[PDB]
C-alpha cells in the first residue's frame, strides 16, 4: 500500500505544479493547490513589504507564471489604473472591481483589436470589471511562459463572437478581419475562413468545438498571436 | 533518497495507525479524542448504486457511532444502551435525538443515584472528574468517557490517571498520607479504625515515595497501585 500513498503523493505534486496551467480563476487554483499541499504535508512526515502576506505571494507564485516581484509590479500597475479604488493593503483580501474602460486604456492592451473581449473573458460576469486576481490571471495567460493550450481555451471563448460555444465561419470572419485589418480584403477573409473551417470540421456542421479548434491552431498558429502580451 | 522517503512514509503511516488504535486509552475528553482520531484517519456495487453491505435507530448518526466506538472501549449497541441509561436519569432533559449534537448537562445529584455509582464512596469525585468545570454536570460525552474508563477493557494506566486526581483531596497534584487516609477510610467503608488507617497509609507512602517528601507523584502512585491493586477497585464498574 506504500506504493498507493506514493502514487497519490506524486499525483498531488503534479496537481500542485500544473494548477498555473489551468484555465481556472485564481480562487479555484488556490483552493486546489491548498488541498493538494495539505495531503502532502500530512502524509510525508525577498525584501519585506506590506501590500501582501507572504502566504498570498506564495499562492500567487504557485498559481501563475509570475514571481513575487512580478506580482508587486502588477499591483502598482493596477493601482495606477484607479488610484482611488485600488487598495494598497490586500492582506485581508479586499474585493475591488476596476472598470473595463480603465483596464483597456493600458499600453499593453490599447492597440490589441480584441482588448475588450480579452478583459471580459477574465471576468465571471463577462463585463470586464476585473479584480486584481482577474488581472493577474489575464497577464499570466498572456505571458510567454504560459502553455499554448491555456491560451487556446481563452482564445476559443474570445473568438466566439456569437456566444454559442462553437467557432463558425462568421466567428472566424470577425476574428481574422480584426487580425488582418490592413492585410486581407473583406472577400479574402471569407475564403480563408471557409478553407480552415472545412479542413477542421469533421462532423459537417461548419462549427468547431474545442478539440477541432485546437487542431486548427496547431496549423495556422498566428491565431494565438493576440494572446502574447508582455507586462 | 527514496529509501529514506519510503521509510519516512512508512513511519508516518505506522504512527497514524498507532494513534488511531490508542486514542481510547488516553485520559482525554471525547471531543479531543475525536479530533485527533479524525486527523489520523485521513487516508489511513455493480448493478446497484447501493453499497453491498446492508439506520436502525434515529438517536445517533452512523458517523457519531463510529467515532464513539473508535474513541472508547464500547461498541455501538453499548452506546445506544448508555444513552437509554442517561435518558432514564433525566427523561425531560436528555434528548432522544443527538444527530445534531445537542449540548445538555445532567446534574451530578442525578448521576450519583445510578445503581452502578450509588454505593461507590468516591461517586461525586468520579463524576466531577469527567466534567470540565469539576462540578459533575455531565454531557453524554462525559458520561460515556466515565464508563469507558470504568469498564474492564480499559487499561490500568487510564484508570490510574483518574485515580491520581480523585484521591488528591488536597488538590496539590500529589498523593500524601492525608489524601491516602481519606481514601483508605472511604475504601474500607468503616472496616478499619482511624489509627489503623494512619498506620497503613504511613507505611504505604514511605515504601513508594522515592524523593523523601512523603508525597507521591503519578509515577510513585503507579507503583503503589501495582503493589496494592485494591486502591483501583473504585474504578472497576460495569454498565
Ligand atoms: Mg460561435
Ligand atoms: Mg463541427
Ligand atoms: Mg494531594
Ligand atoms: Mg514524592
Amino acid at each position: 500500500e506504500l506504493e498507493r500513498l506514493k502514487a497519490e503523493l506524486d499525483e498531488k505534486r503534479q496537481i500542485i505544479a500544473t494548477v498555473k496551467c489551468k484555465p481556472w480563476k485564481m480562487e479555484k487554483k488556490i483552493e486546489v493547490l491548498k488541498e493538494a499541499k495539505k495531503f502532502v504535508s500530512e502524509n510525508e512526515g525577498g525584501n519585506k513589504q506590506t501590500i501582501f502576506t507572504e502566504e498570498q505571494l506564495d499562492n500567487y507564485q504557485d498559481c501563475t507564471f509570475f514571481n513575487k516581484k512580478d506580482i508587486l509590479k502588477l499591483h502598482s500597475r493596477f493601482y495606477e489604473l484607479a488610484p482611488n479604488l485600488v487598495p494598497m493593503d490586500y492582506r485581508k483580501s479586499p474585493i475591488v472591481h476596476v472598470p473595463m474602460s480603465l483596464i483597456i486604456q493600458m499600453p499593453e492592451l490599447r492597440e490589441n483589436p480584441f482588448k475588450e473581449r480579452i478583459v471580459a473573458a477574465f471576468s465571471e460576469d463577462g463585463e470586464g470589471n476585473l479584480t486584481f486576481n482577474d488581472f493577474v490571471d489575464m497577464f499570466s495567460v498572456l505571458c510567454e511562459s504560459a502553455p499554448r493550450e491555456l491560451k487556446a481555451n481563452y482564445a476559443f471563448k474570445i473568438y466566439d463572437f456569437n456566444t454559442d460555444n462553437f467557432i463558425c465561419k462568421e466567428d472566424l470572419e470577425l476574428t481574422l478581419a480584426r487580425l488582418t485589418k490592413s492585410e486581407l480584403d473583406e472577400e479574402e477573409v471569407v475564403l480563408v475562413c471557409d478553407k480552415v473551417i472545412e479542413e477542421a470540421d469533421l462532423d459537417g456542421d461548419g462549427k468547431l468545438g474545442f478539440a477541432d479548434f485546437e487542431d486548427m491552431i496547431a496549423k495556422a498558429p498566428d491565431f494565438l498571436s493576440t494572446f502574447h502580451i508582455r507586462i
